[PDB]
């Protein structure tokens, strides 16, 4: 079995490698780099996403986020505050700003001290969730715009025609700004291409052991897994590696730098921080592989998680005897 300490692996795929997205995935896969939940790909130094970012201020976040916490330093919700617009300059601004810049710091190390230990403290502002795109038409590798459609595989796959689409969404970063304790809807992959800015730190649950950090997390949170029996599909809780590793789960930690992409791979638990004023992009996939952890996926229909139309079609086909009750949840 490749991989069986299920390590974060690091790939340097070469400029023919970076042709063929789903080989390479597959690839990756053969050697095992599904098994950490997570796994970094530096694109070839001849590649590059668009040619600058110069002419990016004006895009509009349009719901800006405040993240505000509640809890313990290491064991905490957040709750999104929806703030006025502000376009990316703006934000930008904000982000360099004496209350929300980054503090001095040593080392990446350093910084994740400083995360855990103040985070709670502070309630910045995340530009999350804004459909688009910053790669250039012309990137024909690793474009995260043109990726083959989830619709498509599933159609490919087992037989069936269904309506959707699958666009990528854009992420406007500053210090402290936080995603929680999540797999991705319907335990598809993710990707996800740090465009600018300072990085982003990464924690993962490996998919063989993500029910051990499901078990932590009806402990940590008991009023939140009363309501729910998939709680974390609200996509609000926080724990620290020092509770994980408190805890036994097991996990792993990387953090991703401008220029890389990441891949989260099915029922692989993710949650992280941005280090200071960064863009990302990311998107859905599925591969063959994935089916099966579709058709199993946990779901959330006590109406807190609200998603995508395009999510409808997945639970009809690969989970009928669900799709009622989570429809509910959706109305
Ligand atoms: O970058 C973020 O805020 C959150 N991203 C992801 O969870 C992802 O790419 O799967
Ligand atoms: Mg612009
Ligand atoms: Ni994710
Ligand atoms: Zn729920």
């Amino acid at each position: 079995a490749q991989n069986p300490n299920c390590n974060i692996m690091i790939f340097h795929p070469t400029k023919e490698e970076f042709n063929d997205f789903d080989k390479y995935i597959a690839y990756m896969e053969s050697q095992g780099a599904h098994r950490a939940g997570l796994a970094k790909i530096i694109p070839p130094k001849e590649w590059k996403a668009r040619e600058t970012y110069d002419n990016i201020s004006e895009i509009l976040i349009a719901t800006p986020l405040q993240q505000v916490a509640s809890g313990r330093a290491g064991v905490f919700t957040q709750y999104h505050k929806k703030k006025k617009a502000m376009t990316v300059g703006e934000y930008r601004h904000l982000a360099n700003s004496k209350k929300y810049q980054t503090p001095p710091h040593q080392n990446f190390e350093d910084l994740e001290r400083k995360y855990w230990k103040n985070r709670i403290y502070n309630s910045p502002i995340y530009g999350a969730d804004i459909s688009g795109s910053l790669f250039d038409e012309n990137t024909k590798q690793w474009n995260l715009g043109h990726l083959g459609t989830i619709q498509d595989l599933l159609e490919k796959e087992c037989g069936v025609v269904i309506e959707g689409v699958n666009t990528p969404y854009l992420y406007f970063g500053m210090w402290k700004t936080t995603f929680a304790w999540h797999t991705e809807d319907m335990d598809l992959y993710s990707i996800n291409y740090l465009h600018l800015g300072e990085p982003k730190t990464w924690y993962v649950v490996p998919p063989e052991h993500g029910q051990r950090l499901e078990r932590l997390a009806r402990e940590l949170f008991p009023g939140s897994s009363r309501g729910c029996g998939a709680f974390l599909r609200h996509k609000v809780a926080l724990i620290s590696p020092t509770v994980l590793k408190e805890n036994g789960i097991p996990f792993n930690r990387i953090t991703q730098e401008a220029g890389e992409f990441m891949v989260t791979f099915p029922y692989g638990y993710h949650a992280g921080f941005n280090h200071g004023f960064n863009c990302a992009e990311a998107i859905n996939f599925a591969t063959p592989r994935w089916i099966d952890y579709g058709k199993m996926a946990s779901q959330c229909s006590c109406g807190e998680a609200r998603v995508t139309f395009s999510m409808d079609a997945f639970v009809r086909i690969l989970q009928p005897e669900r799709y009622d009750l989570w429809k509910r949840g959706q109305d």
